[PDB]
């Protein structure tokens, strides 16, 4: 039938957007959520059997700095106080020592760990934010959280490169682009509107939303008729088609996209 043929053709010329999103997603699944290995390394160096320090420990922080300053933006032991508040009691970032971290901690007591991406708030730096519960060896109560920040440029620079090639955008859960091949899309909304509440899961704290970001024209991604998760949008004067793939176990999404004219050139080339 003609409907079938039309659908087959549209599926064929968009297949590569989906394949690219899935490959990039798989790469990030293999490289970001390394919580177990980080906790195991940390524990092999510093003994957690007796718990986390009850008060900020400068000596321990200095040892963490010497080891990890070159490989992490931050590694911190965050005590869960009796009143449920979180406080940094040791960090490779000495300047973070003693800070209340209630806004920074998003890991509940029922999960072993989480791994997600957040924008640092400055430059174009996107961070892998890993939080791992420190469970009492006897009671299994949460004693604290091992909190790490890692610059993801060593992953995203390559995954967002498009020299030879589909383009890529990393999307927060509520629809803000964290970083894209086209830097003009960084910290722009994919929806028809942009609002402050979208930014609560974009940065390292749930209370950061600079006003200038609420003036950036959103992309207004428009679902395409057939298949699932394909979209159209414009960049400047150029029509794009894209595919959105969700990574629910890390609370971000991947948008691959390409000029519509290049997609359609596959009809003959």
């Amino acid at each position: 039938s003609n409907i079938q043929q039309y659908k087959k053709t549209l599926s064929s010329i968009t297949s590569d957007l989906r394949e690219n999103a899935l490959f990039k997603a798989h790469t990030l699944q293999q490289t970001i959520p390394l919580n177990i290995d980080i906790l195991a390394l940390f524990s092999e160096i510093f003994d957690l059997d007796r718990g986390v320090p009850a008060e900020p420990d400068l000596a321990l922080s200095k040892e963490m700095e010497k080891i990890f300053h070159s490989t992490y933006k931050e590694i911190s032991l965050v005590k869960k106080e009796a009143d449920g508040n979180f406080r940094v009691v040791a960090s490779s970032r000495i300047e973070q020592l003693g800070k209340n971290y209630n806004q920074e901690i998003f890991l509940s007591d029922s999960q072993p760990f989480l791994a997600t991406l957040r924008h640092s708030g400055s430059d174009s730096q996107v961070l892998a934010v890993l939080q791992t519960n420190i469970f009492d060896i006897s009671s299994q109560e949460v004693l604290g959280v091992l909190y790490t920040l890692s610059d993801t440029n060593y992953l995203l620079n390559g995954l967002l490169a498009a020299k030879d090639s589909v383009k890529t955008a990393i999307l927060s859960k509520n629809g803000i682009i964290l970083q894209a091949t086209d830097s003009s899309l960084d910290l722009v909304s994919i929806h028809k509107t942009v609002s402050k509440e979208q930014f609560c899961d974009v940065f390292l704290r749930d209370d950061i939303c600079p006003p200038h970001l609420l003036l950036r024209p959103p992309l207004n991604l428009d679902p395409l008729p057939y298949g699932e998760n394909f979209v159209s949008f414009c960049i400047g004067n150029t029509e794009m088609w894209g595919y959105i793939h969700s990574l629910p176990e890390m609370d971000f999404r991947i948008l691959t996209y390409e000029e519509k004219s290049i997609i359609f050139a596959s009809l003959w080339r």
